[PDB]
């Protein structure tokens, strides 16, 4: 049907802003701490302690398959990011700081693209 194509169209000018906003995000990470899973083979605890881990690798796995429907989501897995590594790592630790850093300058970036979103439809 045309309607469905129509949402399809939609599903792809989000999936192409998302990563833009993606890549914004993660240059305010020039460290990469967050570009990757936390390895199971070197913090093999990891699960014990979160259980929804994320990192920008898998939401980009995520985002190319189209798997993100809304902002909301795509903010959800983002936030997870920050999260768990304010929970996991000591507030006086370098991975700790990182995150601190990530979320406020990744806060600007979400304000204008919750705006975008909104604008384009």
């Amino acid at each position: 049907s045309m309607e469905q194509v129509a949402m399809e169209l939609r599903l792809t000018e989000l999936t192409r802003l998302l990563r833009s906003v993606l890549d914004q995000l993660q240059d305010k990470d020039p460290a990469r701490i967050f570009a990757q899973p936390v390895s199971l083979k070197e913090v093999p605890d990891y699960l014990d302690h979160i259980k929804h881990p994320m990192d920008f690798a898998t939401m980009r796995k995520r985002l190319e398959a189209q798997g993100y429907k809304n902002l909301h989501e795509f903010e959800e897995d983002f936030d997870l990011i920050i999260d768990n590594c304010m929970k996991y790592n000591a507030r006086d630790t370098v991975f700790y700081r990182a995150a601190v850093r990530l979320r406020d300058q990744g806060g600007v970036v979400l304000r204008q693209a919750r705006r975008e979103v909104d604008s384009i439809g």
